[PDB]
This record gives C-alpha cells, sequence and structure tokens, in this order.
C-alpha cells in the first residue's frame, strides 16, 4: 500500500457546548486540508465525557455526524472521533468514521467506563469495527476499550486470508492524567503484540466533572516506540507511518503466526 | 492470603553445563533458605537457550528435577524455572514448579519462540499452569509467552468463582538486550490489564552465540509500576508483595467486571 498521514488533534474540548466544539475542533482542522489522510478527534468531541450529556444526546440526523461528514470533505481526509448518540435501541458512545469518498461507518464503544459510571445508562456496542482506508485497514476503538487486549487482538488468517487483521489500531479518549501511566504503557504494548502502528488521541485541559487530562496523544510504530507524542497543551500535528517498514517487521518477526485461535462469546 | 516473599534470582547462566548450573544456582541460592516463599529462576537455567542442548535433553527422572526438589525443600520455598526437558513426545521447554513438601508442577512453554528457531525441533505445549501457594493463584509462563495477551489473559469468574484466574503473573526468560524494550513494556502492560502482580526474571551475560542479556527482572504490581527492578548484572533480589493492596485495588477499579468472554481453539 501507500504510507499514510495521520493527523493528532489534541483539543481541549469545550464542557456541554456541542455547537462550541464544532466551531473550534473545526477551526483546529482547517489548515490540515490537502495534507493528511485520517484526523483523530478525541472521543466525546461535542459534550465532554460526561453523564449527563446523555439528555440532550444527538441522533444520527444531527449536525455532529453532518459536521464530521463535512469535515471529511472539506479536508480530503477520513475523520474519525466519538459522540454520544441516540438511537432506537439506546444511546452509544459511538465513534464515527467519515471518509471524504462520502461514507460514513461507526463503532459502537463496547467496553463503558464502569469506574466513571458510563454503564449506568449509556447502552454498549459488541461488534468491532475494521475499515479500510488508502490501503490500509484500520480498527478504531474508544478510550476504555485500551484495557481489553482480547477484544483488541490482530488475529492472523481471520478477517484477511494468510494476514493479521489489521494495519493500524485508533484510540480515541478522555483518559484522565491521575492514570496516564496505564494510557501511555497499553498504547505501546497494543503496538508491540499487535504488530501494528497504534494512533491515540486524548483531550487535554479540565472537565466539568473536575478531572485533568494530560493528552499523551501518540502515533506508535511497530516496535511500541512513540513515532510522534504530544501533551499538556492544545496541539495538532501530522506524521506519515511507513507502509513498507510494517511489512519489513512482520516478515523479520513473525510472531503472527504463533497467535491462539479464539472464538469472542 | 499473608504477603508473599518473592525473591528474582538473575543469573549468568553457563553454556551447556547443567551441573555448572545446579552448583552456580545453588550458591545463589544458599542465602535466601527461610527468606522467600518463591525462588524465581531463567528460563533453560541448565542449558542456556540453545536449539543444539536438545540432543543432550535430560528428562523428568534426571539431576535437575531432583536437584529443584532439593532447593524446595532447602529453602522452605517454591522454586521455579525451566528446563529443557525429554519426554515420549519430544524436547519441551519446561517450566518446573516444585514445593518443599516435594510436590511437582509443570508448564511446557506454549509459544515456541519462533525467531530463535526453538520451534524447529522443540514441543510446544498448549495447557495454562495455574498452582496455588501461600494463598496465591499464580500463573507461571516462559519468556516468548509474554507475547500473547490471550494465552495471558486473567479471566473473571473462570477459573475461581466471582474472581479473577490469579493473583500473581510470572515470566522466566532469556530475552536478548536487542528486544529489552519490549520484555519491559509488555511486563508492565500485563499486569496493568490483568490487575495483578507480575514477577519476572531475565538472565544476563552473553551466551555461547554471543547474545547480550540485560536481565531487567523484575516485580512489577497492579498498577504496572515496579517495585524492585534489576539489571545488567548477575544479581538477586528478595521483596515481599502485598495481598491488601492487591484487593483494594481489585475493590477500588472493577475492570475484572467488564472483561470479555472467550474460548481458547
Ligand atoms: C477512561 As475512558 C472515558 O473509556
Ligand atoms: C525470547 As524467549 C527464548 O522465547
Amino acid at each position: 500500500m501507500h504510507d499514510l498521514r495521520i493527523s493528532l488533534v489534541q483539543g481541549s474540548t469545550r464542557w456541554h457546548d456541542p455547537a462550541g466544539n464544532r466551531d473550534y475542533y473545526g477551526a483546529l482542522l482547517e489548515p490540515l486540508a490537502g495534507q493528511s489522510d485520517l484526523v483523530i478527534l478525541p472521543e466525546t468531541f461535542t459534550s465532554g465525557f460526561s453523564n449527563e450529556a446523555i439528555d440532550k444526546a444527538e441522533d444520527m440526523d444531527g449536525p455532529t455526524v453532518a459536521w464530521i461528514r463535512t469535515q471529511a470533505a472539506r479536508l480530503g481526509a477520513a475523520i474519525t472521533g466519538s459522540v454520544q448518540l441516540r438511537t432506537e435501541h439506546g444511546v452509544f458512545n459511538r465513534l464515527l468514521w467519515a471518509t471524504p469518498d462520502g461514507a460514513l461507518q461507526y463503532y459502537d464503544k463496547r467496553h463503558l467506563f464502569r469506574f466513571g459510571n458510563e454503564h449506568l445508562r449509556y447502552a454498549a456496542g459488541r461488534e468491532r469495527l475494521c475499515v479500510e482506508w488508502k490501503g490500509w485497514r484500520i480498527n478504531p476503538q474508544v478510550c476504555y476499550d485500551l484495557r481489553f487486549p482480547v477484544f483488541c487482538r490482530n488475529r492472523f488468517d481471520v478477517e484477511r486470508p494468510g494476514q493479521l487483521d489489521f494495519d493500524l489500531q485508533l484510540f480515541v479518549a478522555n483518559w484522565p492524567s491521575a492514570r496516564a501511566y496505564a494510557w501511555k504503557t497499553l498504547l505501546r504494548a497494543r503496538a508491540i503484540e499487535n504488530l501494528c502502528f497504534v494512533a491515540a488521541v486524548n483531550r487535554v485541559g479540565v472537565d466539568g466533572n473536575q478531572l485533568h487530562y494530560a493528552g499523551d496523544s501518540a502515533v506508535i510504530d511497530f516496535l511500541g516506540q512513540p513515532q510522534v507524542e504530544i501533551r499538556e497543551q492544545e496541539q495538532v500535528v501530522t506524521t506519515t507511518i511507513s507502509a513498507a517498514a510494517l511489512a519489513e517487521h512482520r516478515a523479520r518477526f513473525p510472531a503472527m503466526l504463533d497467535g491462539d485461535s479464539f472464538v469472542l462469546g
């Protein structure tokens, strides 16, 4: 495949202000037009990570879904992030995947964040999402999902014949700074054990629940080494990941061949 | 359960010299008598990690198995480490778990080290070993196993009702310093994701094939934070891990309740 340009958009999400966040993140995105293939926003980037946000959650016909589509077209890049989203089946923490070819896919967060009481009224997802963009197969997940290696696992000869399931795994997050060590460590471990790139975006700033966020957004190579890492401040960075290097690593270190078969319940 | 005293025995394994190694590790173990509950030796601590060592591999009736049972009794501690061991099936990389009373359990390395050509002539295991010792449930694994999170997974309400499978996970290894970063990172990630203590022993020195080992043996807490870490030099350290601290963490951060059900194939 070709190389992939990834932009990390490490913003300070405005509390409970969808319109304000569309403007704010829109402004951060503007200079990226034509410069990126994949723009990654934080989890719950329109309201912040909030249980009270459930009662005002938008639906699929709402302004935020329209906005992300608009941004993907405007930038010429895949755009991803999560929003509390209401359906017939409940209100999900829904990762949106919008591509400039006009396609929209989504993934409902499987592991709701029990410690933050997300599980009380939000609905949990089930299926894992893998998408293909610019010849890269990509598995986008959300925040707490990171702590669950079995659901994160890059299987061999399952989704793709004679190949790993995916080339790039993503995490979008509101992961508080008190537990930043776990964030940084797990992201690196996922890249190593799954023989893939990992890209992850976490917000910065302080939220309405008094939580502080240190960012630590990164693109991590298949050796678990961050190619770019940003922290503390509002920041956008765009970096390119090498298809050739990934293919060479997977040939040189064929741990893909030793993985255990399993079936998720 | 009470707190567990764990001794890391970071030795410079003598190349292809079982008798020399029994003497060498024996001498390292002597001062530990009465001071420890669990003594952890490196992987293949009698031969070094070697494909050539398969031809002269000992069997269960051999001096090494006798020696480890003798050490357990002499020290008053469980002793663990692995040895190339011949059976009717072939030659395994067999972790031995020897207790003072003369009991012996074992674990045949499931994932043979493909990059080092271990898989060419050695036989692979299948079963995962969990043992109960001093009220601690313990999962000992071997080297390359560390790269396989599904086989490493601490499941909830499977092996123990309403509890995680184990309290302490161990890795014994010959992990070259060229890839030390992966060793360090993965050990920390396993402790975090599996909400458990992790104890790991890797050799030091240079082997018969001029591969350098940096050690990085450690006892790592359930937050992924080392409590003791040692490197580069031949070194023994004994540390105590807190049962109460583990319980408190599991009560406070209930991630065990969110793990996914799965069945290994």
